[PDB]
């Protein structure tokens, strides 16, 4: 499994700090060895695919479930390739629990993105009550399900493991309890979908990756990179990208 | 108060379709009274605002509520200057019902856009069942108030009345019906607000507005205007800025 490390910019940035941003990473020495994504506002979607080097992919952060139509406010599949970005960020957590998306939703929004070609990095992650519950196996076996049911191709997807309680905190998940997760995602898939699907597909963690935590992280057997917010508008983000290094 | 009109392109176009409207419309005699505003997805808000002609204006069709911070998915008031939009449509009927979108919410994107200098164009209006219970009065009145008790500035807000039963059913509000409700929203204006805010505040009508019906519509003492969806990725887009010629 190639290692993989997606930016999540969320809600920041101008087209002069975002220009820095991409400069900065665009002269980095950076692992030939990593697939690199970042997920720009939709409004600068054009501007980050056209100045950030071909090696560095780019994802919309959502997008709606038909290729066009009466919904204002909405973007398309058919319009984030219209602009030369290959993935779309699906089920995050804010989108679900900000915007109260479900999971229904979710599995239409993947079917109808992969359908039209696109990448898609699948958001799942319990909350702390979850947690603390102790049903944390049940949230996401049911989350996972729920995109697994729209799944054709496992080829162009990426699962994201975010807790919750991780996400935007500094309460990052000890690499013991990411390792745990991951091996309990990628069982289910050997046992829901098939052993081929488990071996090749990565299983990404995110919930506050810094420079400090990753490489302890990576070194986990089931984690196959990272999805990384606000250290991914830093000049860290390059010691992310280089953590198997 | 200056004839407006605004075109809602909603979930729709590529950089080749919209390339030859916006192409169409630069070109275009148009008149030198009406005030133009194209509402264009995100993704293509910078592309748009670059091609047209600077006399029109471009619109988001949506924002959220900060300048910045953990909203996947989300584009900002802030964004939205930095690209050179100067408008931001918000309380859409499609975010009311499809994206469950609350008056509360909506008030607070008011407020927001407003204090970043975004000009605003808010939409109310109701539902069948709520018409033909009566109530009409009663609901845009409540809408309306949501709104106006967010808003300490109305040089640079204009009001929307879009009957959902009229939005892309083609079904059109007769003349009647809506010069109905636009007088009783000035007549709302007047007395909760103040005569000044009533007689300049812009009270345009949307839902199923084509080539062929704005010239009654327009010739209403209280319509200024229209906010057209279906109709704005249309040649005939020209002949309503042209409604009173």
């Amino acid at each position: 499994r190639k290692f993989f490390v997606g930016g999540n910019w969320k809600m920041n940035g101008d087209k002069k700090s975002l220009g820095e941003l991409i400069h900065t990473l665009n002269g980095a020495k950076l692992s030939a060895d990593t697939e690199v994504v970042c997920g720009a506002p939709s409004i600068y979607l054009d501007f980050a695919r056209q100045k950030l080097d071909a090696k560095i992919g780019v994802a919309a952060q959502n997008c709606y479930k038909v290729p066009k139509g009466a919904f204002t406010g909405e973007i398309s599949p058919a319009m984030i390739k219209d602009i030369g970005a290959a993935w779309v960020i699906l089920g995050h957590s804010e989108r679900r629990h900000v915007f109260g998306e479900s999971d229904e939703l979710i599995g239409q929004k993947v079917a109808h993105a992969l359908a039209e070609g696109l990448g898609v990095i699948a958001c799942i992650g319990e909350k702390l009550d979850e947690r603390e519950a102790g049903i944390t196996e049940k949230v996401v076996f049911e989350q996972t399900k729920a995109i697994a049911d729209n799944v054709k191709d496992w080829s162009k997807v990426v699962l994201a493991y975010e807790p919750v309680w991780a996400i935007g905190t500094g309460k990052t998940a000890t690499p013991q309890q990411a390792q745990e997760v991951h091996e309990k995602l990628r069982g289910w898939l050997k046992t829901h979908v098939s052993d081929a699907v488990a071996q090749s597909t990565r299983i990404i963690y995110g919930g506050s990756v810094t420079g400090g935590n990753c490489k302890e992280l990576a070194s986990q057997h089931d984690v196959d990179g990272f999805l990384v917010g606000g250290a991914s508008l830093k000049p860290e983000f390059v010691d992310i990208i280089n953590a198997k290094h």
